[PDB]
């Protein structure tokens, strides 16, 4: 709807930044879009990529959801809320990826990003399923960056959309992967501050947004009835603005739900 394509320009100015929209039929068309062929940092949305990739080796038995991967105190880095908890006892691959997508926990990320072989195996594979735009190049915190102009740790908003599309509803996983994925996206906890305050009651939504500069990669399918029925993804470029200035644009943009 126009009503809310007014709204994405209003909020470049606001914040004096640019903002990738896009909307996204969960048939795959495109009913809105705006600046869909920037590049976009992804700085925290990766981590639903990277499960992606995960259980892709774990449907075709490469790799075990309970399999206990043990690490140390020196690969703690900023923002691990869950890895800081068992560096005893370790952690499962499937209580890393629940610690990657509803935590937004960047150890657990930077471990699942070992399993696969690294940054370039993300990006290797999601070459190989028709996602030439997105790339990793580096690990956590470095791939938050946002060096202006800097293509490393890159999507579009329009490349994001559709490989989440494929991997939610697409042959890429199995039924049981698709549900983990999109199970541990609707159990996001640190997107409270964004759609989710515009979501009305008995409404479906599942995100990945987690900290200052963490609401500008936001990536969610969401629609009534209990049931997904279109994706949304929305990134934001740096500016002087701060998270809570941020957050208010994305909840009244969010507050999409109007022209639904």
């Amino acid at each position: 709807h126009p009503e809310t394509l007014v709204k994405v320009k209003d909020a470049e100015d606001q914040l004096g930044a640019r903002v990738g929209y896009i909307e996204l039929d969960l048939s795959g068309k495109i009913l809105e879009s705006f600046r869909p062929e920037e590049r976009f940092p992804m700085m925290s949305t990766f981590k639903v990529l990277l499960c992606g990739a995960v259980l892709s080796r774990v449907d075709a038995g490469q790799e075990q959801l309970g399999r206990r991967i043990h690490y140390s105190q020196n690969d703690l880095v900023e923002y691990s809320p869950v890895t800081e908890k068992h560096l005893t006892d370790g952690m499962t691959v499937r209580e890393l990826c629940s610690a990657a997508i509803t935590m937004s926990d960047n150890t657990a990320a930077n471990l699942l990003l070992t399993t696969i072989g690294g940054p370039k195996e993300l990006t290797a594979f999601l070459h190989n399923m028709g996602d030439h735009v997105t790339r990793l190049d580096r690990w956590e915190p470095e791939l938050n960056e946002a060096i202006p102009n800097d293509e490393r740790d890159t999507t579009n908003p329009a490349a994001m959309a559709t490989t989440l599309r494929k991997l939610l509803t697409g042959e890429l996983l199995t039924l049981a992967s698709r549900q983990q994925l999109i199970d541990w996206m609707e159990a996001d906890k640190v997107a409270g501050p964004l759609l989710r305050s515009a979501l009305p009651a008995g409404w479906f939504i599942a995100d990945k947004s987690a900290g200052e500069r963490g609401s500008r990669g936001i990536i969610a399918a969401l629609g009534p009835d209990g049931k997904p029925s279109r994706i949304v993804v929305i990134y934001t470029t740096g500016s002087q603005a701060t998270m809570d200035e941020r957050n208010r644009q994305i909840a009244e943009i969010g507050a999409l739900i109007k022209h639904w």
